[PDB]
């Protein structure tokens, strides 16, 4: 269960730094650490669960940064060189 790994790798708080930073130890190597003990199978779902959680750190944020969110998001697997590399977030 990818949500179970989410919460106990801190639900990626480093991750949702990264994303939060991007979208308008270092932190980032926090987060590859993270999200490297994640199961490659949970790792996208679990990226998921971080742009949703690093909304609720920061305002209201619109539709468009949402979206610059996700595409940080979906940046940091292959960063981190982390399979799968890349996610859809379809």
């Amino acid at each position: 269960r990818c949500r179970h790994q989410f919460q106990t790798q801190q639900r990626l708080r480093a991750c949702q730094r990264v994303i939060r930073r991007w979208s308008q130890p270092p932190t980032l190597q926090r987060c590859c650490r993270q999200l490297r003990n994640v199961s490659p199978f949970c790792r996208c779902p679990s990226l998921r669960q971080a742009v949703q959680s690093a909304q609720q750190q920061q305002g209201q944020v619109g539709p468009q940064q949402v979206g610059h969110m996700y595409r940080v998001a979906s940046r940091i697997p292959a960063i981190c060189n982390l399979q799968p590399m890349r996610c859809p977030f379809r």
